[PDB]
């Protein structure tokens, strides 16, 4: 951090204790966040931010550089050919993908499958030129279980059929049981701490995203506070996805959020499930047929 203009050893310590350890978090921080660090003037705050931006080469980009920026996005397979195809390759890092649908449609299943697939190196599609092995090495997932439906057995089972060690998935998956939106949001924010602790978080799951909010802000007369809180939460999830180049997944029970990809999943005949991609920035609306068996997501 002392590389940063105006940042000496003493300021560097105040910065590390305030959570600001890497350049990107400073380069993208507001003069407000830092000035609040106390002992950090607004002058020093603006200088180090300007400095960090330069160090991280933030600025106008054009031509081939646009393709290169886009290439830093890696993708996680869902184990369903149909789905991956409709996703334009697989779940995208640096973005939030939402799977909404009726109870039993398979939302939680997809969440578990993703935690497993993260441990299958061949399931992470990326341009070796924009993303180095080390960046996706020893990947870890964080699962914010809001409904209390995380099932280690299911992880073990899906892993087995994938030919990978189930215990290895468990060892690399942090689960956080949230009983309300406050815990849910806080846990989400604490993810930076796990990364700071050396954990290569590459997959974040929020299952579910809206349950707590709906239960807490049932009154549609105070739908204001709710739509707000949820917005801040989503903003936090999106920033996480970008800064730490990781895949963020959230589920929504349904009988509009800031998710960059939005799916509506419905039950087909028996095993069959239909995932309808209805919102994305560059892909056409399309349906993917897959199934849910003892092996997890397949087809
Ligand atoms: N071990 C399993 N083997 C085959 N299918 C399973 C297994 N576990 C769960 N399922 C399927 O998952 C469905 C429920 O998926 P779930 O993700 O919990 O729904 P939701 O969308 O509400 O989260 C079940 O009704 C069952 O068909
Ligand atoms: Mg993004
Ligand atoms: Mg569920």
């Amino acid at each position: 951090l002392t590389d940063l203009p105006g940042v000496g050893p003493s300021t560097a310590e105040k910065l590390v204790e305030a959570g600001y350890i890497d350049f990107m978090k400073i380069a993208t921080a507001t003069v407000g966040e830092l000035t609040d660090i106390e002992g950090i003037s607004e002058k020093a705050a603006a200088k180090m931010i300007m400095g960090a931006r330069d160090l991280c080469d933030l600025g106008f980009k054009s031509g081939i550089d646009l393709l290169k920026q886009r290439s830093t996005v890696w993708k996680l397979s869902t184990s369903s050919s149909e789905l991956d195809s409709v996703l334009g390759g697989g779940l995208e890092s640096q973005s939030v993908t939402e799977f909404a649908g009726v109870f039993g449609s398979g939302k939680t299943q997809i969440m578990h499958q993703s935690c497993v697939n993260l441990q299958n190196p061949e399931f992470l599609f990326y341009d070796e030129e924009a993303v180095s092995k080390g960046e996706v090495a020893q990947p870890k997932a964080v699962y914010i279980d809001t409904d209390g439906t995380f099932r280690p057995e299911r992880i073990m089972q899906m892993a087995e059929h994938a030919g990978i060690d189930g215990q290895t998935v468990l060892d690399n998956t942090f689960v956080a049981r949230a009983y309300n939106s406050d815990m849910q949001m806080l846990f989400a924010e604490k993810i930076e701490d796990l990364i700071q602790e050396g954990n290569n978080i590459k997959l974040v799951v929020i299952d579910s995203l809206t349950s707590t909010f709906r239960n807490e802000y049932t009154g549609r007369g105070k739908l204001a506070e709710r739509q707000q809180k949820l917005g801040r939460h989503m903003a936090t999830l999106n920033k996480l996805a970008d800064l730490f180049n990781c895949v963020v997944l959230v589920t929504n029970q349904v009988s509009g959020h800031a998710a960059t990809f939005r799916f509506f999943v419905r039950k087909g005949k028996g095993d069959k499930r239909v995932a309808k991609l209805y919102d994305s920035p560059h892909l056409p609306d399309a349906e993917a047929i897959f199934r849910i068996t003892e092996k997890g997501i397949q087809d």
